[PDB]
């Protein structure tokens, strides 16, 4: 990495794509920040430690909703954030502005690297709307 091994937050339920997402950003030279199963366990993992980057899916083990959790996230950093999940269209439920970032479960690898890397091209510098 140029910029260092940007520290990720992955609230994701399924073990399986966490530890798979863990894998797969850190071979694109990054770390993890926390996992988190729950909005809960996200907020404490950035009352742990602050994330240079994000990822999320819609449904979390407590139920509660990923999108909730990132904006959470969102109510305290100005952070890319990601959005992987097997509901793209939760998103665009009469909710008006679209993911800045999705990809669709399953994933694929090339996609997610390809995210992570535009996400992490424009760095959240400016103050967006």
């Amino acid at each position: 990495g140029a910029m260092g091994s940007t520290n990720v937050l992955i609230i994701e339920d399924e073990p399986l794509i966490s530890m798979q997402l863990e894998d797969l950003v850190r071979s694109l030279g990054h770390d993890i920040a926390g996992t988190a199963a729950t909005r809960t366990q996200a907020q404490e993992a950035v009352a742990k430690e602050k994330p240079g980057l994000v990822l999320a899916d819609i449904q979390l083990a407590d139920g509660s909703s990923g999108i909730d959790a990132v904006e959470d996230i969102l109510g305290q950093f100005d952070v890319p954030v990601i959005f992987i999940t097997a509901y793209p269209e939760r998103l665009l439920t009469g909710d008006r502005p679209e993911p800045t970032y999705l990809v669709t479960k399953p994933f694929q690898e090339s996609t997610v690297r390809t995210t992570i890397s535009q996400a992490l091209f424009f760095q959240n510098s400016p103050t967006a709307v």
